[PDB]
């Protein structure tokens, strides 16, 4: 029971027993915590509890030291000292922000604001606390027992009475019973098992509650600026393709860590892989939270880097299908592509952490704990989507609060900014440039004259909470008959239920705005579905319309975002 105080590092035997992460708090900070919060249980080798037989006094403010033991006011000997007095709690070696992190339920946006504006040790305490609170919350839901199986992809479920039913989307991942992880989509439901197994009737599914490990490494290592490129050896023969990023690559070797804000289609993966060609002998670990982000880096590496020096790290508990072209699980290869949770304990000359808007402070800390590098490059865009905060229900989380990296990019600016969008028609570039980039994003492409908008509120029905707009899908159906080139469009909306309906009525491939992030398609058809904070979110709107290379049709519910679209308006 010997450790360091999370607020002032002073050594102690005192841990707060009421905090779910039981942080070590010194004599001074333990007092400031117990006297200002409902937290009154203090722990050491032995807890601070009344030693008198059958006594239930556990409140440190109602306890005293009687020689070497602890007793309440009713049981203490005449010669006894209060454990709580004079701004200290008794212990060996003898905060407003800590109290709020320690006691919040993580349902308000203000809780996440604090977890990102506090000191570095409090950011780790906040990240550990939040993740443990998120995992304990998973236990609240009800079990689903297979009543009947229809085909190889569809079944019917029987839910536990009394306990709430979690939202059925590709976001919530169940664990089958250990018949592999399973996922659900909208009385006939669609079942998706990782391991192809003949769905046994009577078997049950439960959400994967994993143990939250403690955080040691900071979210960001301390910044170091150098006079020369350090520990990296540049090429003088650098491919003309990557010449645009030479000054940025030099900035990377002249700092401990660097931030790159890359709006959609501005060249983030090109930048990440070109960094390997610019420092040809440097061992680079490419990491991101999702398998899709890691795979998109693998695809770019396949095109420019020697395949024999690449390796895709895959966890033995193979969840989803990923990149199969590199040698699997070779930690020692020069180029290692791996998701944040599967990272081995290794070193590198450069660590590239991509899709930084999707990282949490927990992820930022894990990377710093498993990878010791000469340089760290954080690539992403705070104008794109963050990681879903399952507990957050009240208030909106602004980009400067996504994580420490996004906070830096939004306050002091990013170290490097990719200012030219090469993917999108100018109509889209001009719209998002004004909306989220302060007019700094420029279009490479001309206006395509294939970007349309329609203001159509339709009718909003709901599949539990997930929304559907059948009249908006009807407008799309009518448009498709008159615009056959759009037969190849990807249908996008903010809701899985809208997408399930569009899939059956239109037959187009479907994507939620959130799962479309990082991907691009020639034609995109977007139905806003509703006017909610979710469907009107500017970052979500930004991602939605920037998926299109050639054309986009936006069927809008919100007048504000409709008016902001620099698209040709359609009638009906
Ligand atoms: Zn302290
Ligand atoms: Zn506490
Ligand atoms: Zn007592």
């Amino acid at each position: 029971a010997v450790g360091a105080c999370v607020l002032c590092n002073s050594q102690t035997s005192l841990r707060c027993g009421a905090c779910i992460r039981r942080p070590f708090l010194c004599c001074k900070c333990c007092y400031d915590h117990v006297i200002s919060t409902s937290h009154k249980l203090v722990l050491s080798v032995n807890p601070y509890v009344c030693n008198a037989p059958g006594c239930d006094v556990t409140d440190v403010t109602q306890l005293y030291l009687g020689g070497m033991s602890y007793y309440c006011k009713s049981h203490k000997p005449p010669i006894s000292f209060p454990l709580c007095a004079n701004g200290q709690v008794f212990g060996l070696y003898k905060v407003t922000d800590f109290n709020a992190i320690a006691t919040c339920d993580w349902t308000n946006a203000g809780d996440y604001i604090l977890a990102n504006t506090c000191t570095e040790r409090l950011k780790l305490f906040a990240a550990e606390t939040l993740k443990a609170t998120e995992e304990t919350f998973k236990l609240s839901y009800g079990i689903a027992t297979v009543r009947e199986v229809l085909s190889d992809r569809e079944l019917h479920l029987s839910w536990e009475v009394g306990k709430p039913r979690p939202p059925l989307n590709r976001n919530y991942v169940f664990t089958g019973y250990q018949i592999g992880e399973y996922t659900f989509e909208k009385d006939a439901v669609v079942y998706r098992g990782t391991t192809t197994y003949k769905l046994n009737v009577g078997d049950y599914f439960v959400l994967t509650s994993h143990t939250v490990m403690p955080l040691s490494a900071p979210t960001l290592v301390p910044q170091e600026h150098y006079v020369r490129i350090t520990g990296l050896y540049p090429t003088l023969n650098i491919s003309d393709e990557f010449s645009s990023n030479v000054a940025n690559y030099q900035k990377v070797g002249m700092q401990k860590y660097s931030t790159l804000q890359g709006p959609p289609g501005t060249g983030k993966s090109h930048f990440a892989i070109g960094l390997a060609l610019y420092y040809p002998s440097a061992r680079i670990v490419y990491t991101a939270c999702s398998h899709a982000a890691v795979d998109a880096l693998c695809e770019k590496a396949l095109k420019y880097l020697p395949i024999d020096k690449c390796s895709r790290i895959i966890p033995a508990r193979a969840r989803v299908e990923c990149f199969d072209k590199f040698k699997v699980n070779s930690t020692l290869e020069q180029y290692v592509f791996c998701t944040v949770n599967a990272l081995p304990e290794t070193t590198a000359d450069i660590v590239v952490f991509d899709e930084i808007s999707m990282a949490t402070n927990y992820d930022l800390s894990v990377v710093n704990a498993r990878l010791r590098a000469k340089h760290y490059v954080y690539i992403g865009d705070p104008a794109q989507l963050p990681a879903p905060r399952t507990l957050l229900t009240k208030g909106t989380l602004e980009p400067e609060y996504f994580n420490s990296v996004c906070r830096l990019m939004k306050t002091i600016g990013p170290d490097m900014f990719l200012g030219t969008c090469r993917r999108c028609p100018a109509e889209i570039v001009d719209t998002v440039s004004a909306l989220v980039y302060d007019n700094k994003l420029k279009a490479h492409k001309d206006k395509s004259a294939q970007c349309f908008k329609m203001f159509y509120k339709g009718v909003i029905t709901h599949d539990v909470s997930s929304a559907i707009n059948r009249p908006q899908i009807g407008v799309v159906r009518e448009f498709l008959t008159r615009n056959p080139a759009w037969r190849k469009a990807v249908f996008i909306s903010p809701y899985n239920s809208q997408n399930a309906v569009a899939s059956k009525i239109l037959g187009l491939p479907t994507q939620t705005v959130d799962s479309s992030q990082g991907s691009e398609y020639d034609y995109v058809i977007f139905t806003q579905t509703t006017e909610t904070a979710h469907s009107c979110n500017v970052n979500r709107f930004n991602v939605a319309i920037t998926r299109a290379k050639v054309g986009i049709l936006c069927i809008m519910s919100d007048r504000d975002l409709y008016d902001k679209l620099q698209f040709t308006s359609l009638e009906i």
